[PDB]
């Protein structure tokens, strides 16, 4: 399970799950309902060793039929994409999410991080069809220890199979704040990574 975690970096909290064999995190901040009604849109972390080669995640749990957003760093260059498999293959890009990559993403040298705003992501055909507005959620999450999509200049880079990937169930109410606003507009503003 997923716990809520101070981000040392941002000052902003996230539903985190750490993955003790990876050394890898994956964050989500997801908008309310009291304040900031629309809720077609979250906020996601992914963070690892600055040597990672990628950090992934479904949005459904399964690999098959869900968005899968990959994100990486390109020399000091975060990127992310959206993907789409309807099985155990290469995924394929997915148009649908608008992804915006926010601050405090890059490297350090010792870690690299994603920090991304994703829009039109929690609807979609098939799989799961969603992030429930409520209740459980499981989600998945993909990790290749070692080496870069292979032109890692580019959001569209074909990629190797992850060494590492799982799913874990969470609560999504849990994940959402009447703070999402605050917290979107404070990482957009951060600085990229340097130490
Ligand atoms: C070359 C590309 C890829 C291939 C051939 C591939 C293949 C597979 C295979 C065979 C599994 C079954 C379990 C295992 O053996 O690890 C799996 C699981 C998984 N993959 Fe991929 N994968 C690829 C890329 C991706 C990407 C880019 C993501 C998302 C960023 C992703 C997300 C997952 C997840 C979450 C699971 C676990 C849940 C499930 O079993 O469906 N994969 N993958
Ligand atoms: C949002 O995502 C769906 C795919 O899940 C796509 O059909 C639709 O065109 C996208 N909408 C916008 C407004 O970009």
């Amino acid at each position: 399970s997923p716990t809520q975690w101070y981000d040392s970096i941002t000052g902003v909290t996230f539903s985190r799950f750490y993955q003790q064999d990876t050394d890898a995190s994956w964050g989500y901040i997801f908008p309310s309902a009291s304040g900031g009604q629309a809720p077609d849109e979250f906020i996601g972390l992914f963070q690892g060793p600055a040597s990672a080669g990628w950090i992934g995640n479904s949005l459904g749990g399964s690999m098959r039929n869900n968005p899968l957003l990959v994100g990486w760093v390109d020399g000091s260059t975060p990127r992310i994409s959206a993907r789409w498999a309807t099985d155990y293959a290469p995924p394929s890009i997915y148009s649908g999410p608008r992804l915006t990559i926010l601050g405090s993403s890059g490297t350090n040298g010792n870690i690299q991080r994603i920090v991304y705003r994703c829009q039109n992501c929690t609807r979609w055909t098939g799989g799961a069809g969603g992030i429930p507005t409520t209740g459980s959620a499981v989600f998945g999450w993909a990790f290749h220890s070692t080496t870069k999509p292979l032109t890692p200049s580019d959001p569209s880079s074909g990629l190797y199979r992850h060494s590492h990937a799982a799913q874990y169930g969470f609560d999504i109410g849990n994940a959402r704040t009447t703070l999402y606003d605050y917290y979107l507009q404070q990482l957009t503003n951060a600085p990229p990574l340097s130490g």
